[PDB]
């Protein structure tokens, strides 16, 4: 079974905490990859209830399994904060535009 579901594609939580440590390592380092800079702040414009502390950061999560590096960033993202706690997990897929919507 999926820890987090994000459209068609399924999560352990493993993945999560894999994907999450390699960007809240690069966000120590002050250090980006991609066109697209991730990792970077997250501003919750869609005010999804988090249980954390703010600022969040939004870093890549991808579905082959593979840790982000700078290539096409997809469409889920798992959102940290400062003390390196997980804020949730977010998707593109079945949203509007740039916006997101939860994992499931
Ligand atoms: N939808 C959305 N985009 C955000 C948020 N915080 C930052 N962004 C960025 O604001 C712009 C419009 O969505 C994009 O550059 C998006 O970055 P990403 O595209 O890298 O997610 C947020 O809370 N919601
Ligand atoms: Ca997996
Ligand atoms: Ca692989």
């Amino acid at each position: 079974a999926c820890d987090y579901t994000c459209g068609s594609n399924c999560y352990s939580s493993s993945d999560v905490s894999t994907a999450q440590a390699a960007g809240y390592k690069l966000h120590e380092d002050g250090e980006t990859v991609g066109s697209n800079s991730y990792p970077h702040k997250y501003n919750n414009y869609e005010g999804f209830d988090f249980s954390v502390s703010s600022p969040y950061y939004e870093w890549p999560i991808l579905s082959s399994g593979d840790v982000y590096s700078g290539g096409s960033p997809g469409a889920d993202r798992a959102v940290f904060n400062e003390n390196n706690q997980l804020a949730g997990v977010i998707t593109h897929t079945g949203a509007s535009g740039n916006n997101f919507v939860e994992c499931t």
